[PDB]
């Protein structure tokens, strides 16, 4: 068939990870930040670890969050977290870097305004060639917004949260899973009505997602009801154009928010289309002030 990607995944021991503070938490699994020493010593090292606090159906589930993880590490991207380690407690405790500036809402949020044209415009090829490494590994992600996107560096983005991600194989072009426990308002039509799951249903996503980063992290569907997105989109509408957007990035949010999943755009192309609009932000995007400088 194909080929072995070998990609490993190392184990560790619950003594070579302390639990520092508390990052998020609820629900699924709980989140916190720490320190790690590696076998030996040589250097310490800052990291986040996830311990679900046992259940065939929750241990069956963590189990797939962390086996994808590390399948995906092959070459591995820059844009796509790279799984850290392991360790089997009772309660079992996943490990990855740590992301010392948070998640891009909670970024992009805390700096509504005093963003940078660029800034905005290079998250956009970050999140789309991330993504892309993972349509090539047959990857689909399902939950893919801006909840899920950390910031190494204000200049560097990456993806994480494979949770509930799923490995298309060789030919079934789609997938189906669990009847709930989903995103409905970054959520497709063609998933949301049908359970089904595409490479395109993830293109759905990234437009949801930019139009956040754009709108300066506001709320998808404010006030709308879960229950109408189903008719609120078959009806016609969608997310508004955000302010400092033209419409030619515009455009593109509604090219990917089609009904015809087969009419979105591919993500290749979304790299191009943005990393062309990378080298003229003030054409592109009409943000109030730009000179970036210092803070
Ligand atoms: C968008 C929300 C968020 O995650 N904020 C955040 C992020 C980091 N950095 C970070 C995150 C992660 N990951 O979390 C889940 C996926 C990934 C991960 C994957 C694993 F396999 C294990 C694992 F442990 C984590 N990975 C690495 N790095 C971070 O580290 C500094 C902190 C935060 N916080 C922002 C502030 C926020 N908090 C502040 C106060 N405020 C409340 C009023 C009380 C809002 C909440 C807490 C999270």
């Amino acid at each position: 068939g194909e080929a072995p990607n070998q990609a490993l995944l190392r184990i560790l021991k619950e003594t070579e990870f302390k639990k520092i503070k508390v990052l998020g938490s609820g629900a699924f699994g709980t989140v916190y930040k720490g320190l790690w020493i590696p076998e030996g010593e040589k250097v310490k090292i800052p990291v986040a670890i996830k311990e679900l606090r046992t259940s065939p159906k929750a241990n069956k589930e963590i189990l797939d969050e962390a086996y994808v993880m590390a399948s995906v590490d092959n070459p591995g991207n820059p844009h796509v977290c790279r799984l850290l380690g392991i360790c089997l407690t009772s309660t079992v405790q996943l490990i990855t870097q740590l992301m010392p500036f948070g998640c891009l809402l909670d970024y992009v949020r805390e700096h509504k305004d005093n963003i940078g044209s660029q800034y905005l415009l290079n998250w956009c090829v970050q999140i789309a060639k991330g993504m892309n490494y993972l349509e090539d590994r047959r990857l689909v992600h399902r939950d893919l917004a801006a909840r899920n996107v950390l910031v190494k560096t204000p200049q560097h983005v990456k993806i994480t949260d494979f949770g509930l991600a799923k490995l298309l194989g060789a030919e079934e072009k789609e997938y189906h899973a669990e009847g709930g426990k989903v995103p409905i308002k970054w959520m497709a039509l063609e998933s949301i009505l049908h359970r089904i799951y595409t490479h395109q249903s993830d293109v759905w996503s990234y437009g949801v997602t930019v139009w956040e980063l754009m709108t300066f992290g506001s709320k998808p569907y404010d006030g709308i009801p879960a229950s109408e997105i189903s008719s609120i989109l078959e009806k016609g509408e969608r997310l508004p154009q955000p302010p400092i957007c033209t419409i030619d990035v515009y455009m593109i949010m509604v090219k990917c928010w089609m009904i015809d999943a087969d009419s979105r755009p591919k993500f290749r192309e979304l790299i191009i289309e943005f990393s062309k609009m990378a080298r003229d932000p003030q054409r592109y995007l009409v943000i109030q002030g730009d000179e970036r400088m210092h803070l």
